[PDB]
């Protein structure tokens, strides 16, 4: 049996049912979403991650496959700093933090054979190997005073169940593999400088890439999933996206709000 | 004749062709998004709906059944309650009304065989007793004054065609089904206390559950659906999306800039 | 054979090819992302390009058939145009232009019998004649001066390859032909008037459009697809879209916190 096998299970005048048995390996980063508070600045609102998409491309068997792997967390806890009401202190009202609690969902894609009108799949099952994601430092930069540096914080995914799933994106539509990975949380701490909290575990949301471009997992799935019966198609999978027409309406009221009241705030200033 | 029947119709090597029948339970909710104008707080932008997903679970004949519901609106009526032209006075630019002219749809999905892999579907039909909904109390908080209450408003839906459709949420993609309901207007006026606008019907985007945790509507349904011809296949449901990176970008670079904004009016300040 | 010719390339049980060929003319319309930066209101944050939609219907021979299109670019250029660094002229950070390196995708669905199940197609092959796309004019606001003005710009769009793609609306997802348009950059040049810069070819983002409706591509196409042989089969075409709860969740905190700095600088002005 090849690492890379193909095999017809079933075949009839328009359908075939074709058993793909691939070695992958799944790149993802993850996605942090910080946004800092009005006022002087020493407040910062939310710090949550977000679903990051991570486009690339590697090596198979001679064959250089472009691959599409998208990465979000389900469950995650919400931690917060607090020092004080008066706008001196540092101060971050919430930020997003993964546990032993949450999981870690990742789908990927792939532009190899197996993937080409991937719908329906039997007996999706794959063998994945656990990866360590260790949080970075993220710099808080207020405009005076001291500069406090989250820092620490060590999870590692453990491979549990795979389903289908979407990949939803401006540009493509793509019928993926979802691998949900469970989590245990190493041994360094996570803790900011100049803060009360220590000495405790998880993950956050400030920089979990931590410099690394990605988190590398090497993996094999098997699926076997109905094609018709010849391969010159094109399911659709490149994308065209117009949604939340009433949101970017709604956006555009306050961005024309907001640059009246500028402009008044320049007017009076001047 | 069962009440949830699983009967064929039509069956080949690859593929089958089953009749769904099954009484369902349609739990909804309305969506509404209040948009409050800046200057002095008198004023308010925009009272508007919104498509409103709603997740539940019910007691089928001894065996829990999840449904995800989603509840959008169609064709409704811009009314606008000016108070005065004067910054200090109650007024609200625009708020959006449900009347006989306008739908409202309702679309719906469970964890079933029923919806399995339902992505072909004819001879459908079904039969929803109407529904009732009344429009609760919302308290305009201004600044200074008593605070003007728009309350009244009800219209029952009445059945109306069901067709297919598909919801999308954040998490999720189902292939769903869609219920279309023509309103008509009954004996509360939706109205403002201590305000001039009055005996005028519908029902109002301000509080359209009332306090209700949702809107029940019984109903069965019945359709004729392509499916592969072993049940232990699964298309793809559960969804990642990270559309509108232009609408990201944009609130960003509004946030970065507002941020700026603010923090220079604090300096000023002090 | 006929303009509008259907043929049944193979038939089975349940499924069937069918090869439709059919005219169509696609009528498009340029989406435009005009942003205004805050401050005295002498700049420009960016006039970039937006997926834009357009929903119309035409008299095929005989028959009236609606169709919807969705007009998009990819590779467009960047352009800055700064007067000076101070902030009293006139300034955009960056407007966007297309020019013969990128392409524009139109994604086109009809009602007719051609786009009822298209998922799976073959050999799909058009004709589509070339259009001339000719920027208009848009007047630059200026709060106090000359006001400036982009004028110019044209770019004849001709035939590239053709695929699938799909349409997502807040309203309808819908499976569709993408026609892919290479582009030649056409005489008269795009130029800001009170400026310096002269004589550059492109189209710019501030106004392709000329006043113009639509641009109308006298098509026709040819493609077999699987679809169930009983016609009374339907796909999801209609949607309900509610993506993306984080932009609403961080739209609503900007909007209300924005909100209370509102308040205090009509109250600190009163």
């Amino acid at each position: 049996a090849q690492v890379d096998e193909d095999i017809i299970v079933s075949k009839t005048s328009l359908w075939k049912e074709m058993q793909y048995n691939r070695d992958i390996i799944i790149r993802f980063k993850f996605g942090n979403s910080i946004v800092k508070m009005g006022g002087l600045g020493y407040k910062w609102s939310e710090i949550s991650y977000k679903a990051a998409n991570y486009q690339y491309n590697y090596l198979r068997d001679g064959e250089q496959v472009t691959a599409h792997t998208t990465c979000s967390v389900n469950g995650v806890n919400n931690f917060s700093y607090n020092g004080g009401f008066l706008p001196t202190d540092f101060g971050i009202s919430r930020y997003e933090v993964i546990k032993e609690n949450s999981y870690v969902y990742v789908d990927y894609w792939d532009d190899s054979k197996a993937f080409r009108n991937i719908v329906y799949v039997r007996s999706l099952a794959a063998n994945l190997n656990s990866v360590r994601c260790t949080g970075g430092s993220y710099h808080f930069s207020l405009p005076v005073g001291a500069w406090p540096v989250i820092n620490g914080g060590a999870v590692s995914l453990h491979f549990a169940g795979v389903t289908l799933s979407t990949q939803f994106t401006d540009f493509v539509s793509l019928n993926s593999l979802r691998f949900r990975f469970s989590l245990t949380v190493d041994e360094p701490p996570f803790s900011i400088l100049r803060t009360r909290t220590v000495n405790l575990y998880g993950l956050p949301a400030a920089n979990p890439n931590n410099g690394n471009e990605y988190y590398e997992i090497s993996g094999r799935f098997s699926l076997i999933s109905l094609v018709p019966t010849n391969d010159d198609y094109q399911t659709p999978i490149m994308n065209s996206v117009t949604v939340r027409q009433d949101l970017e309406r709604q956006l555009t009221n306050l961005r024309e709000e907001f640059n009246s009241l500028s402009q008044e705030i320049a007017m009076a200033q001047l």
